[PDB]
């Protein structure tokens, strides 16, 4: 009765070069590109050592949408012709990517894979993505990016058991015997949502948040998980478990194509959540995008956290989380991009703060060697070491952990948290879908005059407000566990009026620069300031210092947060 493992010919493609979030592609690529998918895939496995690989495990998931269920049947087959010994899979495909990452470390499996185009449109017209995690839950390092790239470039052929068919409709195991291999081959569907549910119990007082969800002050919330994945965990988990009225779930039943819809939680694309929260009826909003890893948070009025003070007001109420009442506080840790906000938190309550590259896998090392326990991004991230990955519906217990705690509203907290530490103004703007060359260029050039032998002593007016360049360089991270340096991950301009500007180049198929503003102010009556006014003029400085709007040829940027 066994199942052959064929090996099949094939040629390599020259573009399988895995992002920070993975290799993003439309649907089309990997649907009718013949081999793309099995090519890839074989590569993600050969990047696991050869000794290592046999008989381990490995968690597989996906975020719903279109093509998932294809991506996993091929994932079994060529993960069983390749040695794995085991494949930990949810219900109908369905793990999210924070789900993932404890599973991973609660069976100790050898990595994961996980089927998402995190904040991009799913169906046959959408996108579709392929994250791979390691061992310690996160994402893939450095080293495997190169490794699964390396090998995507050299590949001529891959292996595979065409013969195997997993049903993921009903739970259980499915034991498939291998020709040449003793112990069958094993497939588990799991549960989506309880062993993730139980990591959350032991860090949350459920009994507090429950009551806080619950009786004649009971606080009225409105979850938008925009149609993804963190549909039936808020419905298990807030409503069921913690007593959330129904209507507080809202697109809460994944589809392939997520109604149609972008899963990017920000004020832009989860307009359908503002709208509510503009209504005045909410106290807390929040959406998560499809794979249930970022999330934004809205107070009432539409109220917006933005997601550096999310990182920093939650740094400097962690005593409301019994997780972190136990364990402590170790560290903090941001990309260099998010705003100064959480450092201002820990050198009051004495804690370190790293800053790191954009990117959630370097937080990795630092919670590994206990130097981190709390880290997030301005890029609607945010997490702990209870797991490897940045974490939404975490950020929302979080949050009603600490409303339940302060016996306020999210609102009241932000303001009393600007006027003990002060406002750090923040926004972001996106220029996505621009020529990868012209992006290019505009950055270099940028370098060159940001790297100036005479640039730190350079002042930029914008009508009465002067800003005089400190520093400014090309961001460098040296790794404090292996001292591996990364390069070429953010210009800066540092100015001495309490500001920064930050310049980042990351990947139709083009290139995307995002823009990062802030700007620090002491004084609490100035804090009702529009962000608008206070950030306007350090735009403008950026705009005419980049020349972005002539060399790209755009007139505006994609998206501002
Ligand atoms: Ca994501
Ligand atoms: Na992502």
């Amino acid at each position: 009765n066994p199942i052959p493992v064929v090996t099949v010919q094939t040629t390599p493609f020259d573009d399988q070069k895995p992002g920070t979030n993975g290799l993003r592609k439309k649907t089309t690529v990997f649907e009718s590109k013949k081999n793309y998918l099995q090519n890839y895939i074989q590569s993600v496995l050969s990047s696991i050592d050869l000794r290592d690989r046999q008989g381990c495990t490995m968690v597989v998931g996906s975020d719903g949408r279109y093509f998932s269920r294809t991506a996993i049947e091929v994932i079994v087959q060529m993960a069983a012709a390749n040695g794995i010994g085991r494949l930990v899979i949810g219900h109908n495909g369905i793990l999210s990517t924070p789900a993932v990452s404890c599973i991973i470390r609660k069976i100790k499996a050898i990595g994961g894979i996980i089927l998402t185009a995190s904040r991009n449109p799913g169906g046959p017209n959408g996108d579709f993505g392929i994250k791979f995690n390691v061992a310690n839950g996160g994402p893939a390092p450095d080293t495997v990016i190169d490794k699964i790239h390396q090998v995507s470039r050299t590949l001529e052929e891959y292996a595979i058991c065409p013969d195997m068919r997993i049903d993921l409709s009903r739970l259980g195991r499915q034991d498939f015997d291998l020709e040449n291999k003793f112990k069958p081959f094993r497939v588990e569907i799991v549960d989506s949502v309880e062993v993730y549910l139980n990591l959350l119990r032991g860090i949350f007082d459920f009994n507090a948040i429950k009551g806080l969800l619950t009786g004649p002050d009971q606080l009225k919330m409105r979850v938008d998980a925009m149609s993804g994945v963190m549909g039936p965990y808020v419905r298990r988990i807030l409503c069921d478990e913690l007593g959330a009225p129904a209507n507080s779930a809202v697109n809460c039943v994944p589809l392939e194509d997520f109604g149609g819809h972008y899963p990017d939680p920000n004020l832009t694309y989860a307009t359908g959540l503002v709208d509510a929260m503009k209504g005045g009826e909410f106290g807390f909003g929040a959406a998560f995008d499809a794979d249930g890893d970022r999330c934004m948070i809205l107070g009432q009025n539409a109220f917006f956290v933005n997601p550096s003070d999310s990182l920093a007001v939650v740094a400097a109420n962690l005593s409301c989380i019994p997780y972190f009442r136990q364990a402590g506080v170790r560290g903090f840790a941001r990309s260099m991009p998010t705003s100064t906000a959480i450092d201002r938190v820990a050198k009051a309550m004495k804690v370190a703060v790293y800053e790191t590259p954009a990117g959630w896998r370097f937080f990795g090392n630092l919670m590994d060697s206990g130097r981190c326990s709390f880290c997030g991004e301005e890029s609607f991230g945010m997490g702990s070491d209870h797991i490897r990955e940045k974490d939404g519906l975490w950020t929302v217990l979080v949050w009603l952990s600490i409303m339940a705690a302060r016996k306020q509203g999210v609102e009241d907290i932000v303001r009393d948290h600007w006027t003990k530490l002060g406002r750090n103004y923040f926004c972001r703007f996106d220029y996505e879908a621009i020529d990868p060359r012209a992006a290019f260029y505009l950055m270099k050039d940028l370098e060159a005059v940001i790297s100036d032998k005479a640039f730190c002593s350079q002042k930029f007016a914008v009508g009465n407000s002067v800003y005089s360049v400190e520093k400014a360089d090309n961001f460098e991270y040296i790794d404090p566990v292996d001292g591996t340096v990364a390069r070429n991950q953010g210009l800066r301009i540092i100015f001495s009026e309490s500001s920064r500007l930050i310049f980042r180049l990351s990947g139709g198929v083009g290139a995307t620069i995002r823009i990062y503003a802030e700007s620090f102010e002491r004084d609490p009556e100035r804090h009702n300031r529009e962000p608008q006014v206070v950030l306007g003029p350090l735009i403008a400085i950026a705009l005419k210092i980049s020349d972005i709007h002539e060399r790209t040829g755009r007139r505006g940027p994609t998206v501002i947060t």
